[PDB]
């Protein structure tokens, strides 16, 4: 027997993968977790008894983004052990491919929240190495599945990027993707390029946005907007394909003037 189904907060969510949620609490059919320490329980009064405890109305570690009800907070997997543990269990629930639960010192984990009176409500997260060999900017990211398809999926990304320009690096994605990160990626990755082009070397808009050589070439195939010419990736813009394309922005993005971080 796997984990079933998960309450959160005020949410149930059905499981769509197997999470090594350890030892009897893997043999449960329901889990009960904190929606602020993110602790897993086994039974409904253990929960509710932890409610009333629980002192946490927010994620642990660094506020580093808050614009209106939107905060971001930035978790060392060396400092907040359980915490990010508890995290990695639960995104397995919803990820296929993440293969690291426990092992959690070697990375950083960025929490986004939306706020109210109560306090910071998880939405998403996404995990990044503190040292990538490939250059990886993302681990695992991750929209719990009552939030997905609202913007917020976007909105890590954008993140993630944002971070990368911070470091002077270029960076993508440790692959592979789910069909909606496939998705989210190319479409933050056609507005960012549109926007640019709308107002230059392959080389350039890499060194602009951190967006991998590669990235950009495969969204400026997608666009029809490069030609290949004696084994040279070529930009073949045009301001009324460009302006035809943008006729769009996410519901929330991430203002740089809000992100108070330094690498
Ligand atoms: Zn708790």
């Amino acid at each position: 027997k796997y984990v079933d189904k998960i309450h959160i907060g005020n949410y149930e969510i059905d499981a769509w993968y197997f999470s090594p949620f350890p030892e009897d609490y893997g043999k449960q059919p329901k889990l009960w977790l904190c929606e602020y320490c993110l602790k897993y329980m086994k039974y409904e009064k253990s929960y509710r008894f932890h409610l009333g405890q629980c002192q946490w109305r927010q994620p642990p570690g660094k506020e580093i983004y808050r614009k209106s009800n939107i905060s971001v907070y930035e978790v060392d997997g060396k400092d907040h052990k359980i915490y990010c543990q508890n995290l990695c269990l639960l995104a397995k629930l919803f990820l296929d491919h993440k293969t690291l639960y426990f092992d959690v010192e070697p990375f950083v984990f960025y929490i986004l929240t939306e706020v109210d009176r109560q306090g910071a409500h998880i939405v998403g997260y996404f995990s990044k190495e503190k040292e990538s060999p490939d250059g990886n900017n993302v681990a695992c990211i991750l929209t719990l599945p009552p939030y997905q398809r609202r913007g917020y999926g976007k909105f890590l990304i954008a993140f993630s990027y944002e971070l990368s320009k911070l470091e002077s690096t270029v960076g993508s994605p440790e692959k592979p993707l789910s069909d909606l990160g496939k998705l989210s990626y190319r479409s933050y990755w056609s507005w960012v390029l549109l926007e640019i082009l709308r107002d230059l070397s392959i080389k350039d808009l890499s060194q602009m946005t951190s967006i991998t050589q590669n990235d950009i070439i495969s969204t400026l195939q997608s666009l029809n907007m490069v030609k290949y010419w004696k084994g040279q990736h070529v930009i073949c813009v045009t301001p009324k394909l460009v302006e035809e394309h943008l006729k769009k922005k996410p519901p929330i993005t991430v203002d740089s003037v809000c992100l108070k971080w330094a690498p």
